[PDB]
């Protein structure tokens, strides 16, 4: 599924991401835009052999099991394919564990380089929330 901007904002708000660990909703929408272009089916392979999955590009070396990242962990206790569903519940629940692990949203390289320190509230401007 390819979300619309305000559609994803409302879905994320309903799943408890607005101001989760201090990060306003605009941060999460900005991160999804540049990680996946709002596409739940996005995948990308990394040089170390791991793969990133879904709307928030969650990485298989630490967070999900895909059966082909030897020596990796599965800290969210889910198959990586669950992160590609049109239902974002699994992605959101895993993202809450990632952002709580000490490094905040710096875990998402595109957020660090393209959202951090910008006017992120612009990403939810005009949406009915
Ligand atoms: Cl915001
Ligand atoms: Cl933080
Ligand atoms: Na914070
Ligand atoms: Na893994």
């Amino acid at each position: 599924k390819v979300f619309g901007r305000c559609e994803l904002a409302a879905a994320m708000k309903r799943h408890g991401l607005d101001n989760y660990r201090g990060y306003s909703l605009g941060n999460w929408v900005c991160a999804a835009k540049f990680e996946s272009n709002f596409n739940t089916q996005a995948t990308n392979r990394n040089t170390d052999g791991s793969t990133d999955y879904g709307i928030l590009q969650i990485n298989s070396r630490w967070w999900c099991n895909d059966g082909r990242t030897p020596g990796s962990r599965n800290l969210c206790n889910i198959p990586c394919s669950a992160l590609l569903s049109s239902d974002i519940t699994a992605s959101v629940n895993c993202a809450k564990k990632i952002v709580s692990d000490g490094n905040g949203m710096n875990a998402w390289v595109a957020w660090r380089n393209r959202c951090k320190g910008t006017d992120v509230q612009a990403w939810i401007r005009g949406c009915r929330l």
